[PDB]
């Protein structure tokens, strides 16, 4: 709900900006040494935000309901972490009450208590939406209310609901029904609160009595009972060792019987389970067969609730898993037996210390009787070093994990000396439940698959006809991967679903702990991260161990899951043929695969082609299917095909076909060698043939057509357009040189590929040169081949006043090497390298003129300070005189707190600085004019590491402001100033917020000048000595997101700078602005990786340039060839590079999802996207515009076989008009 408030259904905040719940001490019978408002509870409240409801948002019942939802959230986690009862039954008791008094309080049917001015403030609200209407609204919103009240509840709380989880929060019905009069409600908690006072006076006595001596207990006591009766008096108003003594809290410090089958539904009746657990892990065999019921299967010796001292309990315990240990009894010993009973431990240790996730209708009864025995034993331990309830278990599970231990090893039969039993004790139990089983079902999937596998991989290892050699034992493997009914791992699904429900959960387990700040990982009390889920995730995540994948890679054993070595890292691709229906690609880790890794295309009894391994080595790819007096239609793979149709078709699918292919043969001119050129011949020889067919295609268009200009006047047409859409709007000549004048270039093109192939594949003046080479030898060296050639092509030049020249450039190699050994004994290349030459040297001279001015320089600094400054000054000034003649020669032979920065509007964005494996990666424009200028100064001053850090700080404030005032000067220097625009530049200061972020944390897929010299200088400024790359990526990670420098971290601090710039953006530029909400919530989430931000901002521009295009056409064609064909012209430019953009981004996309840290490209997260294709992230776009959790608004796209064949006509017609321009371009010279 878009309200003050963001968007809102799990847990709310967001509607809480108007009024807090400050009026005020939580309220947790006052106890009494030696106003008749007596008829309230303790708790008098939670209402003050509800109080004075008159916000104009009052039209609309749904910011009442959300401010009740809110009220109601916060009053329950008040009662949450204020209720000390130590029994998850009473404090879901005290839950439903303050539910049923919040009840009372909505319906104002029996208000009491001593607020003013609430009853009229809820009934503005009745009469706006307009007391049995009141009435009504209660019974409808029950459910929601009482679903967002118990959202703090603990886990493992338990709801008697006698009229059961987490105080009732997922029943589906309501739970308790409080309908009862608050009179009686009242009464009751009376005389609870009267009895747990009694009780907990009895707990202090227990240690006050005893210890001090009693004459004041029974003093008290007296007192209490005077007390008792004066309430009872006005109630005429009913008419109205081997213990807990060393109390162990271990720390975290981790470095890289009946039918029982595998059930992953929800905790049924009375087999299996969690209702949150459900359908996303499973519970192993073992797991659900632990014998508390174990007593004698049933109780005949005991009963089980006599724990009159902890050492009873320990007995029990110790019982329970030595019968446990039998039940294991059938080497196994150290593999197998080990194994089990490592996991047993680990889910006694779970289920002591309340964190299993899996009930079996007597986890219920054991739970509640261990927080009774745990209540009535510990009081005191329950200065903050002996006093700790669910630390108190924690600590009693690590005091007495050994023994339990050993108990079930001794019931196991592994006495001793086995997996003076020295370091026995696992340590698998401090791992959370849900990783355990993860590993314990995997590993169960491998025994089934190496099983499976044996056969294939001991038939058919040669070719790494056939009857059943190979043919058959891979089509049982395939059918035990690829079967809907699954098998004895899964419960009734294949394993691809139950593999990405895993998934699901690891990425939910590990955003949760990304977003908690709470300190987590590296809490002293070394490392020592605490025992919790959050504080093991957030460990995880240093490591890298973000996806399932890589976490069992790293956790399981080696040869565990086949004779061929499959790794969990490496996904590979398969089309399903089973129901698992349609055929749907799925990439999933190698031991789910469709076939054993490294069988692709060779089970089938076939011997590898080169076609297929130059398909499946993911490299020069020409992604176009070919699939043909018709047209042989040059058909993408992707797309379908849906003056007549078939030419103009023809035409369209033609012209992207040349763009594509141009395309990736410049590409490929840009970019072991025996196989790398194979796949490049093939590519070679299949453009070849597609560039025969299209001659041919082109041939019957123009036979039939019948005119069309020739198909070389088409090229030529097509490689003017490619050269002006850099030079959009010296030239001749670079034009003359690039392509002919008045269909040769592709030939030329494929003999350049061919040469480079051959190329790749193959790898007096006589002696006055070795006299000039002697001579600069003996003048230092650095940089000779720059010298040696530049006087060898001059003196070539003054020579000769066309192999003669390369045979006599390759004879004289011999005369420099003579010189080499006998000094042992004692682009072009004409004004490019000149070029070089002078920029080396305008580099080492200001190098050294940087030094020469900080000698006697380091408020402003004079006397000898500023003659070095104004020698710098000439210096740079004459250098630049040259400067300038240097770059308009070189652009002439080819093209191809104020500060001084400028504000430039460009819409287009290709692939220039990558990293780089990093293909189909384009920058955006947004990113691409990043303003780092002030940024270089700050760093140039290499000189105190907290003075570096503090000036940087200063810096990246003023380069956030000055970067967040252009982005919102530029955005609203247009016409629009309506909201959209409010939200569109919303959007761009928050990507380029990450952006900066990300440059500072050395994400950046930027590999230019720029960032290149900011992470060399921020590596040397964040080195605490030492040199790892991990080590000082984290450190310079800590620096932002967890240096407090009240406290208001880097990120926050930026962020405030950023506000600042947007601010003194407003306050320069109807009558009065104000502050956009979304601004102004100083609360920033996890960034999404710099990839997916990337194409999230590429589908808004897309989306908005195509409805600003296609809209424009609508108006201009559609009834004219002046007009209609600069809409036409305007929407085929731009659509081209946009089609080579989204191509290169699905197939760098196809290799990113569902990877993590170590087994992706470049190092990056990029485990939380999980979709399956690119449209399908995307498509989770739709809706407008709103803060941060929706940045893509993208709509109306498909609902166009209009205006295409008038489109292509006059295509035709600005092909001509500009080809008779020839008269003036290319004629006269």
């Amino acid at each position: 709900g878009y309200y003050r408030k963001n968007i809102k259904i799990t847990v709310n905040h967001d509607s809480g900006t108007n009024d807090p719940c400050d009026r005020p001490p939580p309220y947790g019978c006052a106890i009494i040494l030696s106003e008749n408002v007596f008829v309230p509870p303790r708790r008098q409240r939670c209402i003050n935000n509800l109080e004075k409801l008159n916000v104009d948002k009052i039209r609309d019942k749904h910011a009442f309901l959300a401010d009740v939802l809110l009220t109601a959230r916060n009053e329950g986690e008040r009662i949450v972490q204020n209720h000390p009862d130590t029994n998850s039954s009473n404090v879901c008791n005290a839950l439903e009450r303050s539910f049923a008094d919040i009840a009372d309080i909505i319906r104002g049917t029996d208000l009491w208590k001593g607020n003013s001015n609430l009853e009229q403030n809820l009934k503005q609200m009745f009469a706006k939406i307009r007391r049995k209407l009141r009435e009504d609204w209660w019974n409808a919103n029950r459910q929601k209310v009482w679903e967002v009240i118990t959202c703090g509840a603990r886990s493992n709380d338990l709801l008697i609901k006698r009229g059961c989880r987490k105080c009732g929060h997922y029943e589906e019905k309501v739970t308790k029904l409080d309908y009862v009069p608050q009179f009686l409600r009242w009464l009751t908690e009376w005389i609870e609160d009267f009895y747990r006072e009694k009780q907990n006076l009895i707990d202090d006595m227990e240690r006050h009595r005893e210890e001090c001596t009693c004459s004041t207990c029974k003093d008290k006591c007296k007192k209490y009972c005077e007390c008792v009766k004066k309430w009872k008096s006005e109630w005429n108003q009913k008419n109205k060792c081997n213990c807990n003594e060393s109390g162990i809290a271990s720390v975290e410090q981790e470095q890289i019987k009946n039918n029982k089958n595998w059930i992953w539904k929800k905790s049924s009746g009375k087999e299996g389970g969690q209702k949150e657990y459900a359908n996303t892990i499973g519970l192993p065999p073992r797991t659900q067969s632990l014998c508390v019921v174990c007593l004698d299967k049933g109780k005949k010796t005991q009963e089980l609730k006599n724990i009159r001292t902890n050492s009873e309990l320990l007995k029990e315990w110790i019982i329970a898993a030595f019968h446990e240990g039998k039940n294991l009894k059938p080497d196994d010993n150290g593999k197998k037996l080990c194994k089990a009973l490592e996991y047993s431990f680990a889910d006694y240790g779970d289920l002591i210390k309340g964190t299993s996730i899996w009930d079996n209708e007597y986890t219920k009864d054991l739970e509640l009787n261990l927080q009774k025995i745990f209540g009535k034993l510990f009081r005191k331990y329950i200065e903050q070093d002996t006093s700790y309830l669910d630390e108190l278990r924690e600590s009693w599970w690590n005091t007495n994990k050994k023994y339990i231990w050993l108990a079930m090893k001794h019931g196991a039969g592994m006495n001793s000396t086995t997996c003076s039993s020295c370091d026995d004790i696992p340590t698998i139990d401090l791992i959370p439940q849900y990783l355990r089983f993860l590993q314990e079902w995997v590993e169960h999937f491998c025994k089934q698959r190496q099983e499976k596998v044996k056969p294939v991989i001991e038939n058919c290892k040669s070719c790494k006809e056939c009857k059943t050699e190979c043919k058959n034992k891979c089509e049982v493997y395939k059918k035990f991967i690829e079967d809907c009914k699954g098998g004895d791992g899964t419960a009734g699904s294949s394993w691809v679903k139950r593999w990405d429900q895993i998934y699901k959960r690891y990425s939910k387990y590990i955003e949760d702990a990304k977003r908690n700040r709470k300190a987590g990982t590296k809490n002293c009390g070394n490392k020592c991260v605490q025992s919790d889920i959050d504080s093991f995730f957030k460990h995880l995540i240093d490591i890298g161990l973000t996806t399932p994948s890589s976490y069992l890679s790293i956790v399981l054993d080696d040869n565990i899951c086949g004779a061929d070595k499959a790794p969990w890292t490496t996904y590979t691709t398969y089309t399903t043929t089973e129901k698992c229906n349609t055929a749907v690609v799925v990439n999933v880790p190698s031991p789910l695969g469709n076939t054993p890794h490294g069988y692709k295309y060779a089970c089938q009894c076939k011997i590898p082609t080169n076609e297929e391994t130059c398909d499946d080595r993911k490299e020069y790819m020409n992604q176009w299917s070919c699939g043909s007096d018709n047209y042989e239609l040059c058909k993408y793979n992707g797309v379908d095909v849906k003056l007549d149709d078939k030419d103009v078709t023809f035409f369209n699918l033609f012209e992207q076909w040349n763009k594509e292919i141009q395309y990736q043969i410049e590409q490929y001119m840009t970019n072991n060698c025996k196989e790398k050129c194979k796949c490049y011949s093939l590519w070679i020889e299949k453009i070849n043939d597609q560039w025969d067919k299209q001659k041919d295609n082109y041939n019957k268009f123009q036979r039939k057509q019948i005119k069309v200009v020739s198909l070389s006047n088409f090229l030529f047409f097509s490689c003017w357009e490619e050269y002006i859409q850099y030079f959009n709007g010296d030239t001749f000549e670079f034009l003359i040189k690039k392509c002919g004048n008045d269909e040769t270039i592709f030939s030329e093109k494929l003999n350049n590929a061919e040469k480079k192939c051959k190329e790749n594949e193959s790898t007096k003046i006589k002696n006055a040169i070795q006299k000039e080479t002697e001579l600069l030898y003996e003048y230092h060296p650095k940089g000779f081949c720059h010298a040696v050639q530049r006087s060898f092509i001059d003196y070539k030049n003054m020579i000769l006043g066309n192999a003669w020249w390369k045979g006599i450039e390759g004879e004289m190699w011999d005369a420099v090497r003579c010189a080499i050994t006998k000094i042992n004994k004692k682009d072009e290349d004409q004004s490019v390298s000149w070029f070089k030459e002078w920029s080396e040297q305008f580099c080492i001279e200001r190098l050294q003129y940087e030094k020469n001015i900080r000698d006697a320089c380091t408020d402003k600094i004079q006397g000898d300070c500023k003659r070095k400054c104004e020698e710098y000054k000439k210096y740079i000034s004459e250098k630049k005189q040259e400067w300038d003649k240097q770059k308009t020669k070189y652009e002439n032979k080819y093209v191809g707190n104020k500060s001084l920065c400028h504000e430039g509007n460009d819409r287009t964005w290709s692939k220039k600085y990558i990293k780089k494996t990093l293909e189909g990666v384009y920058v955006p424009p947004r990113r691409q004019q990043l303003c780092l200028y002030e940024l270089f100064p700050i760093i140039i001053k290499n000189n105190d590491i907290t003075n570096a850090k503090k000036e940087l700080l200063e810096t990246l404030q003023i380069v956030a402001e000055r970067e967040a005032y252009y982005l919102w000067k530029q955005y609203h220097a247009h016409n629009d100033t309506t909201y959209l625009a409010h939200k569109k530049a919303c959007c761009a200061i928050r990507g380029s917020f990450y952006d900066l972020e990300d440059i500072i944390k050395g994400n950046d897929l930027v590999h230019d000048e720029y960032t290149k010299y900011i992470d060399s200088k921020l590596n040397e400024i964040f080195d605490s000595s030492n040199k790892n790359d991990i080590e000082t990526k984290r450190a310079r990670t800590d620096w932002w997101e967890n240096e407090a420098i009240d406290p208001k971290t880097i990120r926050q601090l930026v962020w405030d700078a950023m506000q600042s710039g947007v601010r003194k953006a407003i306050d320069e530029e109807k009558p009065n602005e104000n502050f956009p909400p979304c601004m102004g919530v100083q609360h920033i989430g996890i960034a999404k990786p710099q990839f997916i931000r990337w194409l999230e901002e590429w589908t808004n521009e897309f989306c908005e340039k195509y409805t600003k295009y296609f809209e424009d056409m609508k108006s201009n064609c559609n009834l004219s060839n002046i007009e209609c064909k600069k809409a036409c012209a305007n929407y085929t430019n731009w659509l081209n590079p946009k089609r080579i953009e989204w191509n290169g981004m699905s197939n760098y996309y196809n290799k990113i999802y569902r990877k993590s840290n170590k087994e992706s490209e470049d190092g990056k997260d990029y485990s939380m996207i999980m979709e399956p294709t690119v449209i399908d992230y995307l498509n989770k776009c739709n809706g407008e515009i709103n803060g941060n959790y929706i940045c893509c608004s993208c709509k109306n796209i498909g609902e166009y076989s209009e205006h295409k064949m008038k489109c292509t006509e006059v295509y035709l017609e600005h092909v001509e008009e500009q080809l008779k321009e020839i008269d003036n371009a290319i004629k006269d010279y």
